[PDB]
């Protein structure tokens, strides 16, 4: 249980950006039905009055919390996956329009998982702005909870994986267009029953041998990061 509080560009704060800059959901309960249309941008999208400017190699930082800013983030069950998607915002969400940015399911090296990570990183998780054609884009946050994942939702609907997902509105002024965005996947509809990832058992699976759903990583993609940016207790 988790939502998106606001985020920052070059470890700048844009401030509060609930219902304002993000397309924020009622309350942080999760999305479960793979065919939903809440998993476009949760059970909530509609356009908000704010995009927050960019330029194509900046640093965007999302930054989660659970209750309140810089709390506890996410219950530390909710193990899983985090990753970053990219649509054009003309397209709210639709068609196949999802292009990957970042990708951090389980780390071998460190032994955690992304989720993890993000609790220690005061919930901050960062991406870099890809050098697409300047416009209004979508930035889709997406963390997968895998605690109750050894089931489908579809066979149990009071289990499955869990998606935490917000919609950033973003406005990439400055880019070169050097990586033109291609077409991507649709959501609802590029996780099904069958899909990696999906259903996975924390408890009896190795976490060693967790595959995170495709699509892949797009090759255009310039990276990011798990790890606090900037320091919310210094406002
Ligand atoms: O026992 C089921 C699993 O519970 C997990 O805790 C979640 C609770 O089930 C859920 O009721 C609670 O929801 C809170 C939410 O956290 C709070 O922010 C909001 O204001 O009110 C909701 C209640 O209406 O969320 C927690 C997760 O934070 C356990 O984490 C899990 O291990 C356990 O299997
Ligand atoms: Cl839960
Ligand atoms: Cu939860």
């Amino acid at each position: 249980h988790t939502l998106v509080w606001g985020v920052w560009v070059n470890g700048v704060d844009q401030g509060d950006g609930r219902n304002i800059y993000i397309r924020s959901p009622p309350n942080n309960n999760p999305v479960k039905n793979l065919t939903s249309p809440d998993m476009t941008c949760n059970v909530d999208n509609r356009v908000v009055p704010k995009s927050v400017p960019v330029n194509a190699g900046d640093t965007l930082t999302f930054e989660w919390y659970h209750n309140t800013r810089d709390d506890d983030i996410i219950a530390s069950s909710h193990h899983g996956p985090i990753a970053v998607y990219i649509a054009p915002a003309a397209s709210n969400g639709q068609g196949n329009v999802w292009v990957k940015l970042f990708e951090d399911a389980y780390n071998v090296t460190n032994s955690t998982w992304a989720v993890d990570r993000l609790i220690t990183a005061h919930g901050q998780h960062s991406v870099v702005v890809p050098h697409v054609a300047p416009g209004d884009y979508l930035f889709r946050a997406e963390i997968i909870a895998l605690h109750e994942a050894d089931s489908l939702y579809s066979q149990n609907p009071i289990r499955g994986a869990q998606f935490y997902i917000s919609c950033a509105q973003i406005t990439i002024n400055s880019s070169d267009d050097s990586t033109p965005l291609p077409a991507g996947v649709p959501f609802p509809g590029a996780y099904t029953d069958s899909t990696p990832g999906i259903q996975f058992n924390i408890y009896t699976t190795p976490a060693t041998s967790y595959v995170a759903p495709p699509p892949s990583v797009w090759s255009g993609a310039l990276g990011g990061s798990i790890a606090q940016v900037g320091d919310a207790s210094l406002e």
